[PDB]
């Protein structure tokens, strides 16, 4: 088949919030996402991952869990999750320091992805071409911070979290390891993936 550019690809199949946010974290660090393709691509699927992570998770008037797929939530539900990927630097790094000085959870010595309101702790995910141990591994060597857990996907539908604690229900992460295979099957189809994958 046809070989399509990663520009196009991205453009098409991610909201155009995610793809803004991937564009704007991508300079601040000084890559071009017009030449660090694979890169953009890979950005932008990890910021999507973080916040389907969060969708639909709320907690309830008695301070339990719960999920509410429609479209109104109540009134009176929090969110669950605190989203910390996608902010820049000083308003990230202003949320969790309100957390940390909040909730008494200690600070992280880098940004992670996620603060998790009912399992009070910091998640750092990742989204992985290669085998989930070795990335999991990459992972926790670099924080070490060891109060924030890690929860890293592949594209192949594997997981693997920290003391083997998922988090979230089957349905919820099974959501995630669909949209993955859609973004594959689509690099795919237009001849990007094997690039894609080799390039990590
Ligand atoms: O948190 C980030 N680190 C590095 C890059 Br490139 C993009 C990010 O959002
Ligand atoms: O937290 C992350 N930020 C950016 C990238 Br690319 C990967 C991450 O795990
Ligand atoms: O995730 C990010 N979003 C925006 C900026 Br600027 C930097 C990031 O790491
Ligand atoms: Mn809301
Ligand atoms: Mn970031
Ligand atoms: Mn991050
Ligand atoms: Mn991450």
């Amino acid at each position: 088949g046809p070989l399509g550019s990663m520009e196009d690809f991205v453009r098409q199949c991610f909201n155009p919030m995610i793809v803004e946010l991937a564009e704007k974290a991508m300079k601040e660090y000084g890559e071009d996402p017009k030449i660090e393709t694979n890169k953009f691509a890979a950005i932008c699927t990890h910021l999507e991952v973080c916040f389907m992570y969060s969708d639909f998770h709320f907690i309830d008037e008695r301070g339990e869990s719960i999920i509410v797929e429609s479209g109104d939530p109540n009134a009176l539900l929090k969110h669950r999750f605190e989203i910390i990927e996608g902010r820049d630097r000083i308003m990230a790094w202003t949320v969790v320091n309100s957390i940390c000085n909040t909730t008494g959870v200690e600070k992280p010595k880098f940004l992670p992805d996620l603060y998790d309101y009912k399992e009070n702790r910091f998640i750092e995910i990742g989204v992985t071409r290669r085998e989930v141990h070795i990335y999991y591994l990459e992972k926790a060597n670099k924080i070490k911070s060891e109060k924030t857990h890690i929860h890293i996907f592949s594209f192949t539908g594997e997981e693997m979290a920290t003391k083997a604690d998922y988090t979230l229900d089957e349905e919820s992460r099974a959501r995630i390891k669909t949209r993955l295979f859609t973004i594959r099957q689509e690099m795919a189809s237009r001849s990007l993936w094997d690039s894609f994958r080799q390039s990590e």
